[PDB]
């Protein structure tokens, strides 16, 4: 089964699915770096404005719905999310399957106000599930009818489809060359070691090495504050409030930047990591790749977001525990 995604300026690749009976439909982002599935509730308050700018399921026009209510909060790096759980039938890529989820009604205008989507569908591991919910590929996957224990992300650029899920194998459509996989570092986190970050003709990055979140969920790639600094002062980037930035013009002439794993060389291009919004030297042109402090015990850690997705198409190997890329198509 494959799930379309819509392509939203780079940063936001969400798909749809469908909740309760009759369905209600809901715009999500598909997540490796989180395990709860969310949307925003009818319950939620008006005050919230994010609920005024979203699809709200109501509970009281599903005749599948089954009621827990248990209270549960879902922290991410850029907001947080509240409010309490409930049971219903989720509709995924053609796929039925009974999945208990949050019902938010507590979403901040920063940064909700500002997301296409409207919910979240985790697909990382149950150990990371907050309130130990179990998560929607679980679900999936205890039905017996995908022909492998696996799930593969395409992430298509801005374009003029945005992107797909592969719930059960990849599209081999959508990659060339062959998969080259890199074992997880552990169960429970879609984290690999990484052995070195180049920029340049300089691997003075991850040197004795570093860990590697592979984050669908993630708009860019992201790496600690202390990382970052000293990669974009190799750039020449000046750092402002949420981002780094080049003067426009010299945005192509920036360095190839590529990244250790598994025995293999992943290389991004300027090209690959600079919104290249225009060439003027009297305007500043935004990066793809940003400072970010995951905490314990994930991080700290990498993150390789939709920036590195783009380029490599990405397959998720839960039955041998590892994580495959290959050169998008």
């Amino acid at each position: 089964s494959s799930v379309i995604l819509t392509n939203y300026m780079d940063t936001q690749y969400y798909g749809e699915i469908g909740i309760g009976t009759p369905p209600q439909t809901f715009k999500v982002v598909f997540d490796t770096g989180s395990s709860n599935v969310w949307v925003p509730s009818s319950k939620c308050s008006r005050l919230y404005t994010a609920c005024v700018y979203h699809k709200l399921f109501d509970a009281s026009d599903s005749s599948s719905y089954k009621h827990n209510g248990t209270e549960l909060t879902l922290r991410y790096s850029t907001g947080t999310v509240s409010g309490f759980l409930s049971q219903d039938i989720i509709t995924v890529g053609g796929i039925t399957v009974t999945q208990m989820f949050g019902e938010v009604t507590e979403m901040p205008a920063l940064p909700f106000m500002l997301a296409e989507f409207d919910g979240v569908v985790g697909m990382g591991f149950i150990e990371q599930a907050i309130g130990r919910v179990t998560p929607i590929f679980d679900n999936i996957i205890s039905q017996g009818v995908l022909k492998e224990d696996v799930f593969s992300f395409y992430y298509n650029r801005d374009s003029e489809l945005g992107g797909q899920i592969v719930l059960g194998g990849s599209d081999p459509q959508h990659y060339e060359g062959n998969f080259h996989y890199i074992n997880l570092i552990k169960t429970g986190v879609w984290q690999i070691q990484m052995k070195g970050v180049s920029v340049g003709s300089s691997t003075l990055l991850c040197e004795d090495g570093c860990l590697a979140l592979v984050d669908t969920g993630a708009s860019y790639i992201s790496g600690s504050t202390s990382s970052i600094e000293k990669l974009m002062e190799a750039l020449g980037a000046k750092k402002r409030l949420f981002d780094y930035v080049v003067k426009c013009n010299e945005g192509p002439t920036l360095p190839d930047i590529s990244f250790h794993l598994g025995g293999k060389e992943y290389t991004l291009t300027s090209a690959d990591y600079v919104f290249q919004e225009s060439y003027s030297s009297k305007k500043l042109c935004t990066l793809a790749i940003h400072a970010m402090d995951i905490p314990p015990p994930t991080g700290p850690t990498w993150a390789l977001g939709a920036t590195f997705i783009r380029k490599f198409y990405t397959e998720f190997d839960r039955r041998n525990n590892r994580i495959g890329f290959a050169l998008a198509r």
